[PDB]
């Protein structure tokens, strides 16, 4: 399964996240996907949007959907994987299925300080 190149990922998502995944949601029948409950540690991108446009659960939960989309090479998880989220909130056109959601935009990324270096400093070049 081919992945785009880092710099189109961070590109083509408004907010970039890690975080723990608490619990597993419902599934989406039409798109034959499901969601996620998440614990979120720490924005590397986008932070005041997710502040502005979703309602926070304890504060620090958000829910993500799009797991187990065809499209993206790394899609699954399990409850208490962490990981790298690539997502943009969920657009007008999806709801109420998926309102309130980020959805995941891209391949998951495990947590090591290599991968976390490298797209704060993607994150840090495109911001100028």
């Amino acid at each position: 399964c081919p992945e785009r190149e880092l710099q189109r990922r961070e590109e083509e998502a408004n907010v970039v996240l890690t975080g723990t995944v608490e619990e597993i949601m419902n599934v989406d029948p039409v798109h034959h996907t499901y969601s996620c409950k998440v614990r979120v540690w720490r924005y590397l991108k986008g932070k005041d949007i997710v502040t502005h446009e979703i309602l926070l659960d304890g504060g620090n939960k958000v829910v993500i959907g799009g797991f187990g989309d065809p499209l993206i090479c790394d899609n699954q998880v399990s409850t208490g994987d962490t990981r790298i989220f690539f997502v943009n909130p969920a657009p007008q056109y999806m709801w109420p299925a998926h309102r309130n959601e980020l959805m995941l935009n891209s391949s998951l990324m495990r947590i090591t300080l290599r991968n976390l270096e490298e797209v704060e400093h993607c994150v840090e070049e495109h911001r100028k």
